[PDB]
């Protein structure tokens, strides 16, 4: 008997441009969940948004990637974009790019990250929600979470955690995926998870037991639609204590805020901006991008919290940092490296007399 | 059929100096709009501040220069000036100049920034209002919104943006305009705009399709009292989105705190502040100036917001800046550049032995 | 009667690795030019290093691409090589790609910018040469002191200059040009220019009298090796004043430290540096990217100067936020964006189990 | 045939206190170490001091561990110290422990770290030396330039240093070593070098090759002494570029100055300060600890330079953090963590009522 928690997110719409979501669809969506709830479908949820991604949170017992979870979360969509719609909010429908859902939302436009797993002793749990960014912005967090030790000394201290972990890295562009171990890999993992757009970390499993202890979602809009439409704006699940990384080894891998794709028109360079709830919403240049992280105890399938772990002044030299960061990539203009590489450009218009 | 957005605003008179509007005048004014409301006369509307200059913004189908908004909006003002004189307030009823009200209320003095459109696909907008300042505080923000490619990466890579836009620049001493289209004529542009006293832009078209983008009010008090009887405090009005500059363009353009003129005694450069709508007053020398930014969907008529747009850590440093240059410029005193130059200074009382 | 002046440089080996150029063979090529000059193959040298980069400033009369003036260099640089190979510096003759001279040194290793020209009733010029970056370093300086009216006010205010420049881009993947006109084509410029790696400017002109107005060395051994042998390491030649930029607008182009690619390993993007001579040698992680600048007078063939531009106060924020910026970037270890895009490190050995 | 690069080092002495030393002892050291390299002793020599550490930088053909190389870098310290008692310095012959030599100078009080190798295509290297700390304040800087992928991206990128480095540890208190591979066993090789004290890297392999890549002095004056009677203050010898860290690499690991024991009175944490030779002397509270840094090319046993390294304004906001890491560790005075830990006091006189 296993407790699934899935994050299952979308774009429906937002107020005065890329923004942030407004309430009245969320208010939409929440019936939605509320009827699921009431019918057994799921166990438990929590309803939230960072910027303009409206995000489901639910915990149930029907495993990875089940059409009714799925198919309760597309409704939910869908009735916030009615909504978002009727308001005459920007990009009403952004992230629905189906008008029929089957099977699951992969695909359809909504991102997904998802785990079926046993509830350890307690079963303590991140969930960090970005907006204006893709979901190789996880990829040095998680190295740092789960490889390297002068974030995460567990690796080093703990006799538990001393065997290590290994990497699923999905080659996004060829649709293959690779498995790497740290620390005998290393090298071999950052010369791929280095270029963050192709190769990303998707899943994290601690090689002893093969406990999985990390899933990112990995829809890429660019992928989907063969054309720029938006930033995919990832969700990741993060799995703590217990011999995975501390919740304090998890938060230490996002006190660097380090530079990652999307920003303005999904064409820039921008620093990851941690933020508490109330500050999850894009402004200078539509960013920085931002990073809204819940903890939360998973017990038989309730979600107990969340605590709002980036609202806390451990974060505010972080945040003045990409503050300072931002407006120094800025003076850039137009130019790499703030504009991106022009492989990721070719999705945005840009393409769109030389003599030798 | 259209859409008509009217932001006109007014100093009724404030506690304790030029600081804030009182509420109770507020409240006055909301029952003269809301009166206008029920009766079809307007669609919807938001009352609020910004220092002492009371905001109504108003959407309605009866076009630009619409004689019964205007006076509505007079007599909201009037009503909300007997409040203040009833509350004994300074400077109850500052910028209505007239005893009475005929046509509309340019020359009378409240400003107006006003817009007549086909509402898009979607109407994102942003509606900017400044305290302690004058129209031309908006020429470098306006010229680095729709010219500038640094702040407005859409010229480069959007194809629907590519053919730029055009200003219409009024000399506002000898009431004239002349329509100047970047990126062609930039530098004949910016040798105008530079003196932002004299030259204004008033409104800007995408030059494709010849769009109305934006307006600002071009009311100014000393031209309309021939003497220094307050700061104008401009407001202006910004489409977003599908071609025109983002959310994120338009608020890119005021992340730099640039120096305008009004602050103390009309008579002073100062730092344009970007700030939330609680700190929306004037404190320090009179300021520094305030500039508060509200983002609004329309549909149908109906405001849907507003979103407090510069209340947001992405403006910290933008603001903690303003600070520091407001120190800077005072210890200055009561010399040039802080104070005035001579041609603006002759507004004021300053005019009011020497041998060869 | 036209001068030319001939900015001809390789790297021939260096002090401790990638640092230094050791003064033993700078008096070797001095030996070579003290001889040229004796014959009158050339009127007047300067000889100087940035980094690891051995400079030949020469000025002459024998145009632009000239044999014996590029055969000169050449046999200067293979002496200096053989002071390098004698005393066991690191990479001995790095540039040095050909065994024996032909034609000119283009192709060969060594870079070059030269511009033939009339000398002005006063012919002040800057020579700008750079280690650990590659040519398109100076797009985004180039663009500001010949396009932009935020850095060369002159556009705005100098009837000399207010027809604008115009730029030639060189695409050095395919080896065609194209000439761009500003204001006009400033945003299709930007487009082009954006990408340094591939759209470099090689010269600007003045629009009104097509004069020569700054000449960039379009070398750049990536191409030229068909793998990475080291950074190019780029001159560039601006003249000043007389409706070209003043000194002042030329420097100001280098007051904010851009991140340019190359720094360590060819791999990374770092802040570009403005040093005094003194300071111009690379250090941390092999930089970051270090500019010198000197300025002269050339009168009748004559270089008189120099002067170093950057040693000088106006300077040290610059280099001081340079400094932090590269901590900042160095933070990201192996990852874009401090690592640089695959397309560019497809040149480097990086390329050297997946399932479906 | 091979040379060998011997550094061997000692205190004979100071000007003021522990401070500098003085420059006729320098001169008296130089007279034996001429005649030593008249002889055919030695090939070349370099003379310099750190701190109250007079450095003696020799290259010959005589092996590790040569008696007649010891016996001249002895009779150097004894020539340099009998000028010190001359001259009435401080601690007049500190590190000579022994009135007699006999063997080599390893437990008669001077320091050594010496490579016998052959030379490669070219040998660059950098020696650095340190004064107020102790050999484990290289563990930190060793193991990122040697196995830390965020510090050495030749890890990652050149495939001739893919397969890593290890680590000959050496627990000093009992006398015996341990070799570690990186990245295989890093959590292992942390576990113990993370105590500085205790486990010393003393020197560094590539591990294709077993190519010989640094070496570390580990004379500990304390365990030599069984007391405290100074500062061991240690040298290393690292070679560089070819498959080993790039001059860049060494010195980005020098880059965060990391808190090393030692300081006032060999009790105290204190950060880390690289220093050019002129800053290299200890002044605010006996320090903060200095560190030196010179590049040679070694060639036929010549030494070809040196280049003081950290003397550049890379290096500028190393030393700003050092001084302000210096400043916050004072504040807490005689307490751990700034002063030294109990295991570690038991060499001074500290150890020199209680009631259950
Ligand atoms: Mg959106
Ligand atoms: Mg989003
Ligand atoms: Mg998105
Ligand atoms: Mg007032
Ligand atoms: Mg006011
Ligand atoms: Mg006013
Ligand atoms: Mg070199
Ligand atoms: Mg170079
Ligand atoms: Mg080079
Ligand atoms: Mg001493
Ligand atoms: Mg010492
Ligand atoms: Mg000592």
């Amino acid at each position: 008997m296993k407790t699934t928690i899935s994050v299952i997110k979308a774009d429906i719409g937002s107020l005065a441009g890329h923004h942030i979501v407004h309430p009245d669809t969320m208010a939409a969506a929440n019936k939605v969940l509320a009827s699921a709830k009431e019918q057994g479908i799921i166990l438990d949820y929590y309803i939230t948004h960072v910027g303009d991604d409206l995000q489901l949170i639910m915990t149930h017992t029907r495993g990875e990637l089940d059409t009714k979870v799925h198919e309760t979360a597309w409704n939910a969509f869908k009735e916030a974009a009615k909504v978002a719609k009727d308001l005459g909010l920007y990009a009403a429908g952004q992230d629905l790019l189906s008008d029929s859902f089957s099977g699951n939302v992969r695909g359809l436009g909504p991102g997904v990250a998802e785990m079926e797993i046993e509830e350890r002793a307690s079963e303590p749990i991140a969930i960090f929600m970005a907006d204006k960014t893709e979901p190789g912005a996880y990829n040095l967090p998680l190295y740092k979470m789960f490889a390297d030790p002068f974030n995460t000394p567990g690796l080093v201290i703990d006799p538990t955690m001393h065997g290590g972990f290994k990497f699923e890295v999905l080659d996004v562009y060829q649709g293959e995926a690779v498995m790497l171990s740290a620390p005998q890999e290393i090298y071999d993992l950052l010369a791929l998870i280095g270029t963050p757009a192709r190769y990303v970390i998707r899943r994290v499993y601690r090689n002893e037991d093969n406990l999985l202890a990390a899933v990112v979602s990995i829809e890429r809009l660019n992928l989907i639609a063969g054309k720029y439409v938006g930033k995919d704006d990832p969700v990741m699940i993060v799995r703590l204590q217990h011999g995975l990384p501390a919740l304090g080894e998890a938060l230490e891998a996002f006190a660097f805020p380090h530079l990652v794709p999307g920003w303005m028109r999904g064409s820039h360079y921008g620093p990851l901006m941690p933020v508490s709830q109330r500050d999850a919403k894009a402004t200078r240049f539509d960013g920085p991008p931002r990073l809204l992280g819940l903890g939360f105890n998973v017990k038989n399938g309730r979600l107990v919290g969340p605590t709002d772990l980036f609202d806390d002044p451990a974060f505010d030299e972080t945040r003045r940092l990409a503050n300072i960061v931002a407006d120094y990539m800025r003076r850039h203009g137009p130019f790499m490296p703030h504009r991106l590489e022009p492989t990721e450009m070719e999705y945005t218009t840009l393409p769109l007399r030389f003599k030798k």
